[PDB]
This record gives structure tokens, sequence and C-alpha cells, in this order.
């Protein structure tokens, strides 16, 4: 029931450390409201989608198939890989890391993925390739998690217009990104928890052990999505319930003031 800037505010007073926001227009590209937009917060899973927009660039280019079936050894497994560990007979396609990787945040999805451009300075590369020179990949997973391995809100929200309307990627791999990150499996009590029914939502979060937690979204009413939200918080002490309450709640507000 607060406008959303005050229930940011409030949020960042409860929990402490700092909480950064950005709502943007789809269509337009205009900020509609932002709070820390410029400052920097760790990117966490998020980067997820950066890095399959990286892998579909390459499709696009013919460098690179969506059916390319990998294979990888038990040796190549991570913390939190709880789809590429049910495969080590079979292998799984690049397409299939992909959708692990955004759908369930699997690990060495993410990995096996960097491996096939060279690695996260690799995926800088890209995004310095297409206008973003703030957003920096430094590390592998499982530890992105100082200035590495961040973004900013408006950095984020600008780099994921620019992926999902923007003519550098080919109309089907757009399309193949947001199809991923619509059926997101694991962020339920974020922003999917105060969605009314019939709303569009595509997302990805991201969080540490640890004070972190993150969004990012593209959402909208009547089956189609018109703006993209962006929500980081780092820092704090607070627990786990207690970060996704307070996304949940920035969530609540933005929909009810629509
Ligand atoms: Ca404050």
């Amino acid at each position: 029931h607060p406008e959303t800037l005050v229930k940011v505010k409030d949020a960042e007073d409860q929990l402490g450390g700092r909480v950064g926001y950005i709502e943007l227009d789809l269509a337009s590209g205009k900020i509609l409201e932002s709070f820390r937009p410029e400052e920097r917060f760790p990117m966490m899973s998020t980067f997820k989608v950066l890095l399959c927009g990286a892998v579909l660039s390459r499709v696009d280019a013919g460098q690179e198939q969506l059916g390319r079936r990998i294979h990888y050894s038990q040796n190549d497994l991570v913390e939190y890989s709880p789809v590429t560990e049910k495969h080590l007979t079979d292998g799984m396609t690049v397409g299939e890391l992909c959708s692990a990787a955004i759908t369930m945040s699997d690990n060495t999805a993410a990995n096996l993925l960097l491996t096939t451009i060279g690695g996260p300075k690799e995926l800088t590369a890209f995004l310095h390739n297409m206008g973003d020179h703030v957003t920096r990949l430094d590390s592998w997973e499982p530890e992105l998690n100082d200035e590495r391995d961040t973004t900013t809100p408006v950095a984020m929200a600008t780099t994921l217009r620019k992926l999902l309307t923007g003519e550098l990627l080919t109309a089907a791999s757009r399309q193949q990104l947001i199809d991923w990150m619509e059926a997101d499996k694991v962020a339920g009590p974020l922003l999917r928890s105060a969605l009314p029914a019939g709303w569009f939502i595509a997302d990805k979060s991201g969080a540490s052990e640890r004070g972190s937690r993150g969004i990012i979204a593209a959402l909208g009413p009547d089956g189609k999505p018109s703006r993209i939200v962006v929500i980081y918080m780092t820092g704090s002490q607070a627990t786990m319930d207690e970060r996704n309450r307070q996304i949940a709640e920035i969530g609540a507000s933005l929909i009810k003031h629509w």
C-alpha cells in the first residue's frame, strides 16, 4: 500500500545494507522510478541470463548450435548442480544447459557455458561490445559468492532491455531467452508471490548465503511484458526469509500502483 519508493527506502531501513531498484518502460526505455540506480551491487546468479544472451548471439552468428551435445564428467561438477548432476552419461545440449542455468540456477551448467566462450572475461567483453561498460563478471561458479562480479541497477536494466527488444539478437533468439526466464522454477517467494492472475512474468533471481539477494524481471498485465524491474540488496545481516519478504512487498507496491 505505500508508494514504491517509500517501501524501498523502508526495506533498506529495516534490513541494513543497501537496496537498489529501477523500473524501466520496455517500449520507450524511459526510467519510471529508481533508487541508488548508479551504485554497484553483486549480480549473483542474475548473470546467468547475460551468459545465455552471449551464447544465443553466437548461435545468431553461426558459431554455435543450441542442439550441440556437451558431455562432461563427475570432475566438472561444482556445488548446486541439481540438473547437470543427473546427466553424467547422456550429457546436455547447449539449449538444455541454458535452460538449467536460468530456470534452476544450476552452477555447473553456467560453468560449462562459460567454457564455450572462453571464460568470465569474455562474457565481460561481450557486454562491452554491446555498450555496457559497467557490468563485469570476473569469477566462475560457485565463487562469485569489492567491485568484482557487480553491476548497477541501471546498467543491468538497460542491458536486459537491449537483449529483449533490441535488434542485437534475432527475433527467434530474443524469444528463446524470454521463454527460459518465463519458466524460472526457483523465484516463487519473490515477485511471483505478488502477481495477480493473468499477468506475464519472466525473471531470474540471485542470493548469497551471506547478505545479498536480487531479481531481474520483465512483467506486465494481459500476457505481455511491459516493464523491466531490477531489485538488488546487499550488505545486511538479515535472514533469507526477511530478504524474500521485502522483495515480495516491494513487488506488491509496484503492482498496486501500476
Ligand atoms: Ca537508507
